[PDB]
């Protein structure tokens, strides 16, 4: 049996009603869910999905050098396999390998219905309207890295910014967007701002195009003999229509709005 | 040195206001003549440019079993890199490796100004409008092998067609296109019709979404020693925005209309 790790994150991994009356995998369902059956199928083996413990994707402390989240898992060998929204990044891909990426995206902005923004260039030379992202993940390294003087801009204030602008979670976020009258807007990956605008109370919108282009990509620990089979697994569920059936399935089919 | 084989294809490659007084490298200009650059830069390595004798990308033959175009150069030890854009596919990558996509795309739909069409699913039910692919490439491939009915139907029509609907290049198709008064719709990746959208006479449109979702890869043969610095030279190009600044220069840039 092969330990696949992963996080709740909707609508990738989540908690089915009543997952007491379910064993094991049976537990959850979401995009992740059914990408790991398929796989697993692809290449033949036997797997249980473990809860990343700590709830995080992957950094590195600067102090310890430890890495947490799935990453960690990975690299300290307690997984052979992540399957999460993880992105694909070059520090992760430095210390794990990644398959081919099973969804592309890039980051966006999101706003409650009526806030006067259309783009990034409109966040940045206001400061009636406040605006952050999920704390320690990769939209806010793309800030904090940015040399584009638009990003730069948004950066500086976002780090400035009191009460704090980032978020623990995608959730509070999303939270803070709908609670806030128009005050808050949301930088996450488009891939979550086109499901959470399909969801009740559909008071959320995309707007403009994305900041960056990037994906998520299955990760191994490297030597791993899951590498090769993972990633033609992802290539031929990409190539079989697989991959845009089950992003239909989570985002448009379930879609409530 | 290194040899770094690609392909003529605008505007990833193309040939100088006469070649002829340039020498080596600084003969060709483009897209991926930019990248080689900026990858050669980044691994620290001296390269050749060398295009594909033969002009194409990379299929095996099914009787023969020999690799053509750029993937055969790289099997057969011809170069040790291909620049190009190189669609990441399954059999291709089970004899070669991918870096991470520096360019991301679909595969779109190619009409000439005016043309009554706004999607896969228009071209089917219809025969009044013809509709190809380039010939022996991955467009074809993905209708080849398709299993969703609208692109069966398509695949069905395309295959049976008398004139051939298949083009040689995309510039052929795009030519075509252009001729055919609008009997004639290109399915070509997006990132084509994007650029050709945006060359004189500007008489051609994009519509509708993409079909599928895949990208563009840098390959090394197999054992390679250069696959991991590619590999985090193409992150690193694209955290530090230099693809979409590459992109945004060849397409939009130097744009016509
Ligand atoms: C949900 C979170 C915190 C994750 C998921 N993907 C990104 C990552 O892998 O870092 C993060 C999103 C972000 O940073 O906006
Ligand atoms: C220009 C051509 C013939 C190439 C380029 N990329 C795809 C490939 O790598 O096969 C092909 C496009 C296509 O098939 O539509």
């Amino acid at each position: 049996t092969v330990v696949v790790t992963t996080i709740m994150e909707s609508p990738y991994v989540m908690y089915k009603k009543n997952h007491e009356m379910f064993e094991g995998n049976d537990k959850y369902e979401g995009y992740c869910v059914d990408l790991a059956s398929e796989i697993a199928k692809h290449i033949g083996i036997k797997y249980k999905i473990a809860i990343v413990p700590d709830g995080k994707y992957g950094a590195r402390d600067a102090d310890t050098k430890i890495w947490n989240g799935m990453v960690g898992e990975l690299v300290y060998g307690k997984a052979e396999i992540a399957i999460a929204p993880l992105t694909i990044t070059l520090v992760r891909e430095e210390v794990i390998d990644f398959s081919k990426p099973f969804m592309s995206l890039g980051i966006s902005i999101m706003i409650k219905k009526g806030t006067p923004i259309e783009s990034a260039e409109d966040l940045a030379k206001q400061t009636e309207i406040a605006y952050g992202t999920v704390d320690s993940g990769s939209t806010k390294e793309f800030f904090r890295r940015s040399k584009i003087a638009v990003y730069e801009k948004m950066w500086t204030y976002m780090r400035s910014a009191e009460p704090s602008v980032f978020t623990r979670t995608t959730a509070e976020g999303v939270a803070r967007v709908r609670k806030s009258k128009g005050k808050f807007a949301f930088l996450l990956e488009s891939t979550m701002n086109e499901y959470t605008e399909q969801r009740k109370p559909c008071d959320t919108m995309k707007v403009g195009g994305n900041l960056d282009s990037k994906g998520y990509g299955v990760a191994t620990p490297k030597g791993s003999s899951l590498r090769t089979p993972v990633n033609l697994a992802v290539l031929k569920l990409s190539e079989a229509g697989v991959l845009d059936k089950l992003k239909n399935k989570w985002w448009y089919d379930k879609g409530e709005c």
